[PDB]
């Protein structure tokens, strides 16, 4: 039905799945912009696809020829299944649009399906390909800042009764390579790509004339070709066509709408903003030096990873409160580190 | 069937799901009415629209066209199939009310799933957006309020054998910052001039004389135009359509009645009373300061789910307690906090 | 099938789960004769709802209308789809009974589906307003219970080898406190009051002369108003109409059985008795003093929730047993309770 | 089909499941003959209901009314939905068994589904009311064993290298309350009464003639009531009549065999034998004591409960083996009891 449809499609946990193994244990390795887009773009054809053939907004058959009176129920439904099958046979059939018209009011479920796993193939390639380095790399960063927030407040409680950067060196190199932010921005243009082509097609499809699902056909090949009593043409008309092209339409507006999306996303470097790293600067342990920014570089990917799944970080959150409470000046950053005991 | 989309849609936790990660364990992250808003005004329309085709209230094929005794079944389903895709065509049809009321009798189940779509839209906004933010902040406040009860009985405890107010200053700060009540505001906002606009479309379609679902029909274009067997025109009736205006005015009727819950969930300063810090303040350990009332600011929107989801703090229900008791003033805050040994 | 509908709503746990969340491990947060009567008042219409269409009472479809031989099978469909839908078309039919009976055997299943959430909505009411409170209120009795329980056995093994009543002080403050019995009187009251109704509107269905079901339809407006070959009316009937007046006179019985109980239900403080906490009151921990009757206060209720859920507090059993065994008057009361060692 | 159903009903644990909450863990809570009679008394009309219109066993639809040859397939289908709704409306239909034969013919399965609810309530009324109590008892009877068992051998463990009867005393207070065996008698007659209403039901319901599922049935009211070319009358038949004599004597065959069942077990006392505590009184540590026989008190129904669940118990398993043993006489029940080593 329509509303279980929507249940499983918008309302469930279509495609936000998190990722069913020990190995990213609350890491999204998705921003939620791209998961958003991925999933819209995905879930809404598919959506639409069963919608267009509800059993309450279908008629019926997809193709009614009107045969004539003197057929027979089972010659009719032969004329009707040869019409369904001979829309790609272009000599059996004459129609003012054309054939074009009538392949696509046959097969838009399946271009919708086409456009979906497209689409959806970008996303696939991410998880599995720079997605377990990623996850791996951000891991060992979160356990780092822990340590190191741990060291530091253990040698402030010290100090009331190696030393090296290690995560800012790693980050440093980082700043280097590009593979994964070549990556990411390729997966994206080429999403964007198919979602423009998406949009290209479905105006073409609802800017038709609305009549071309009404297609001539001939049963007249072979040996009915000659015979008399069978007329020479039958009127056929597409059912669903109108709402296919609704649907369309509003894939269409959808799409143009995530289309600015995703050329934002796109952007990186714009992105890369509220410096996460900033907080940590206060720690005696943690070197003031933060060099995150401006660059086409993985790093400012990192770091939009970072302020995206940080928030499950310990002492991320003790930090950032310390840097809350700093706007007022009331107290002291180490005296109110120290207050809080937050090691774990 | 009728009672187990009931059970689907109202008896069951339908959308009511708690958030399944242990990110959020036992946070709600919605305020109940909030909650109860978005649950009616999703699951009503998909519980109509599954209603309006139940397999006992439909008596079968939405349309029906009464062809000519000589028309053959397959031609008669010819002529309901071509009239339910010539709705959208106005030249094959011609009706007194026009081709919007046939637009809508066909697409009510489209209307009302847009409709439940676009209420659920604020809701996923949130729970996407600002919800992380405030259930890390909210776990922190309420980690904090532990461990400053936890000081202060171990604190009276060793009295009878830092002290900086961390919460009091995050308070404060919140105090400032309105970027999540801005958010809650404007997602408010939405769902209410959706709502609107649902309340205007379904008096709209509650509004129709009743008579627009019959229309005339003309299958007399192609090569059928100028045949003369077939008459120029049929009547074509929407079946379901008395149905569609009973559950669309219900759904106006309950939406008209959840508006000024919206209403009064926009107004948050004034829902901000019952100071749920109030009761903390006879702690040692905890200044005596709320300073938590009267702002368009994210300070009362946290006091809200405070106010929500603090009966899970064990320190919070027996100062509660005390509290209460302290109504008659028989005992002592001290004394009755000392032998309450309510540490954990 | 009638079997499977037996299962699903009698012989299953259809709202008798308990509520999936840790934060009510055990605790019923209902009384046993409020879910009884909620359980009755919601499942019964929706099994007579899934009953009266059962796929062998149900000959086949609703209506039937005796479309003349001339017609075709899709004609008399139209003929019977037609009425189906003009039911609610007052001037298409023309009935003895007048309309409204129609509408009523149309739309029966609607009507119990409403007057089931209509009973289920107070309880769900209940559940997610005053339900936390109270669930948290006693939790915490129990606790303070079986601490004291704990701290009177040890004291006596001490002997044979603070000291404050803040549970009593806590009752006694409840005892002035109403808004809890306030919303359980209230949607008590609002449940009595849907019943009432629904007995009404049940005993009207089932008082109808069992001929108004047949009804008069008349296909003559649009083009075929002034046809020839179609006869000026058709006789249809509403099949399913004795179910459906049988399923009614049966909720009607079970519903006016069952008022008594709900009426039984708003008299709480009559139902307060058989003091729970009397058995406390030979704890040399415990003050001896009862306090609570004869009042419409919260005081009531949580005298009526513990007496339902105190049966899993080992304490509690144990002092019911020395209660118990104290009939005889044997042996003593401190002397039991040290030889019981029933500390966890 | 039917080996679906005969899975579900008999080779399933169909009302065998055990409570579904810790609050029973391993408690059967239902002696084993009257869990027996529930299931059989329950299931039975169930899985016959379902047999009576498996896909197989099913002709197709339940009345044909074998209209003219003239008229056509839905004036036929009319026909066959009138008499069906038409079976209740006396007037209508003229059959020489009269009118309850049809009334019972149509809702057997709705009479079926009415005895097993009714044979279901009285057990659900057990478990909801009297269960509770007997199973925080009989568990503290089972925890009282287990602890004087400890203590004896831990004495004779002592010896070889309080002591109150807490238990016996709690068991002769049972002696005199009887709310729970009255409770177990009234719905025992209950079930009873109900198994001899349905036997007498069954018998009617079979001693029909077998053609009292033919009627004459009448579509003559109405504007159809003067009409000519519809005849005066139809011959209508029920089908599956034969199918509900054949399972109804089924039915009737085995509540007759349950009911002596149902009687022997209203007999508590006589049923309380076997004594399960005769065992026990071999310890030091307990009184050698029974006092339980011979009285219609709740102690014989927890003699009862405890000689079915007792199973369960180490202590109770080691001290009949030991009874056991003691049989020949060869060896010395302590001596045994210190070798057995079994506290736990
Ligand atoms: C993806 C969207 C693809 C849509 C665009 C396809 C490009 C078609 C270009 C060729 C057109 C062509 O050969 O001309 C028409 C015949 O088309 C044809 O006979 C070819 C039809 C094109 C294939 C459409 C079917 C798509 C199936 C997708 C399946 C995906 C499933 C994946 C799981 C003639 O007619 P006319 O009207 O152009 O001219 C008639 C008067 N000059
Ligand atoms: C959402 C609710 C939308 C309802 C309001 C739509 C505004 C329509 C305004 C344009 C009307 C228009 O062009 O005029 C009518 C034709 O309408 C048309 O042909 C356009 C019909 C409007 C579209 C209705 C279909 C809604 C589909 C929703 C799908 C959602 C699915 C999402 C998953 C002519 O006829 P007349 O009677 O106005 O005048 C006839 C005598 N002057
Ligand atoms: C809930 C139970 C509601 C039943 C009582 C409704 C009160 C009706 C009062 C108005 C009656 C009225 O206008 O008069 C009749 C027309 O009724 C009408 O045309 C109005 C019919 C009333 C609506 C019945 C449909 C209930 C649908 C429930 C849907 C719930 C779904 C929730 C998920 C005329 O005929 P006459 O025989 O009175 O007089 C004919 C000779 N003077
Ligand atoms: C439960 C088993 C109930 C069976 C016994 C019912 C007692 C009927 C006594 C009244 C009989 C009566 O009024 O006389 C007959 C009409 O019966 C009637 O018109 C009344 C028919 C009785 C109702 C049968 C339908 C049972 C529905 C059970 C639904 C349960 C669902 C629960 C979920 C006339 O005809 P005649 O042959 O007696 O005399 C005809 C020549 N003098
Ligand atoms: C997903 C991508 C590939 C879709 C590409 C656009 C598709 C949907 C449409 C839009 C405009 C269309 C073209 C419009 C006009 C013509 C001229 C005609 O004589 C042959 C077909 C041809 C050449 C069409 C082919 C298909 C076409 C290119
Ligand atoms: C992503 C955005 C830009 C998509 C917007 C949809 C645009 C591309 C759609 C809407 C209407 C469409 C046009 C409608 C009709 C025709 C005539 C046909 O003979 C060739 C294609 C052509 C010229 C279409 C090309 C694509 C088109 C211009
Ligand atoms: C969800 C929102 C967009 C719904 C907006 C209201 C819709 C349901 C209805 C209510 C009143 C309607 C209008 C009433 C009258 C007219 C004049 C007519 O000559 C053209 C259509 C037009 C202009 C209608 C368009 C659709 C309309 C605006
Ligand atoms: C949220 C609340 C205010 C909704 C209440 C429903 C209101 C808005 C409904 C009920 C009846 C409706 C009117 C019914 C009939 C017409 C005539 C039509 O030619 C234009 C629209 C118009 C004028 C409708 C406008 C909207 C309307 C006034
Ligand atoms: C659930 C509640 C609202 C049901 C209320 C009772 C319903 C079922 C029935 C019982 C008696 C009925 C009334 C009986 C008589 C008349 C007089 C007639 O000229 C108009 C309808 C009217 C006024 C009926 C309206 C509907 C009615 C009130
Ligand atoms: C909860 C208890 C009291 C419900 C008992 C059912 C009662 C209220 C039912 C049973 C028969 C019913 C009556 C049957 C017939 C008519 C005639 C009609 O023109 C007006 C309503 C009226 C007068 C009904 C009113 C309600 C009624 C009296
Ligand atoms: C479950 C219980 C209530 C069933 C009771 C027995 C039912 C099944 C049957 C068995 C015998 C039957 C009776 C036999 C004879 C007559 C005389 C006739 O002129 C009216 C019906 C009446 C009075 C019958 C009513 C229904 C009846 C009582
Ligand atoms: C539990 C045991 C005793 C049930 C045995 C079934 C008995 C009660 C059945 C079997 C045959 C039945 C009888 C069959 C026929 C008739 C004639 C009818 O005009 C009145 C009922 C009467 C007289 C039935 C009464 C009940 C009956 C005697
Ligand atoms: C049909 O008859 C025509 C007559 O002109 C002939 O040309 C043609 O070959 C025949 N077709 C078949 C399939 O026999
Ligand atoms: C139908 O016949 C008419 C006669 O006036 C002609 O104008 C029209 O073009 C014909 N239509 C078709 C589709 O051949
Ligand atoms: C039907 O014919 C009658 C003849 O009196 C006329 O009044 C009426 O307008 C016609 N109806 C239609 C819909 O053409
Ligand atoms: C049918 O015709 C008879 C002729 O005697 C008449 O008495 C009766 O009222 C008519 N019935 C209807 C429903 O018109």
């Amino acid at each position: 039905a329509i509303a279980q449809l929507a249940t499983e499609y918008v309302f469930s946990d279509f495609l936000l799945k998190e990722p069913t193994e020990p190995k990213f244990k609350g890491l999204r390795l998705e921003l939620a912009v791209d998961k958003m887009v991925t999933c819209i773009a995905v879930g809404l054809p598919l959506l639409l696809i069963s919608l267009a053939f509800a059993q309450e907004i279908s008629i019926g058959t997809q193709i009614s020829c009107f045969s004539p009176s003197s057929f027979s129920w089972r010659q009719a439904a032969f004329v009707d299944s040869y019409c369904w099958a001979a829309v790609q046979q272009k000599n059996s059939l004459q129609s003012e649009s054309g054939n074009l018209p009538l392949w696509l009011h046959k097969f838009f479920p399946y271009i919708l399906l086409l456009f979906a796993i497209l689409l959806y193939l970008p996303p696939l390639f991410w998880r599995f390909a720079a997605a377990p380095h990623i996850c791996s790399d951000l891991k060992f960063i979160m356990e780092e800042l822990d340590k190191v927030y741990n060291r530091a407040i253990k040698a402030a409680k010290s100090a009331r009764d190696f030393k090296y950067p290690i995560v800012e060196q790693y980050l440093k190199t980082k700043k280097n390579s590009n593979n994964l932010i070549i990556k990411y921005i390729s997966c994206r243009l080429l999403t964007l790509i198919i979602i423009l082509l998406a949009c290209i097609y479905l105006g073409y499809y609802f800017s038709l004339s609305s009549l071309s699902d009404e297609f001539v056909c001939s049963i007249k090949s072979g040996i009915l070709r000659n015979d008399s009593t069978v007329p020479d043409q039958f009127q056929c008309k597409l059912i669903a066509v109108g709402i296919f092209q609704l649907l369309s339409v509003i894939n269409l507006v959808v799409y143009v709408l995530l289309a600015p999306v995703v050329v934002y996303t796109l952007f990186v470097p714009f992105r890369q903003k509220t410096d996460v790293l900033k907080v940590y600067e206060i720690l005696p342990t943690f070197d003031v030096l933060h060099f995150k920014s401006e660059g086409y570089n993985d790093l400012s990917l990192y770091n939009l990873f970072l302020e995206e799944n940080i928030s499950e970080v310990k002492s991320y959150k003790c930090l950032k409160v310390l840097e809350n409470i700093k706007s007022s000046g009331q107290g002291i950053d180490p005296m109110l580190l120290l207050t809080n005991l937050g090691m774990i």
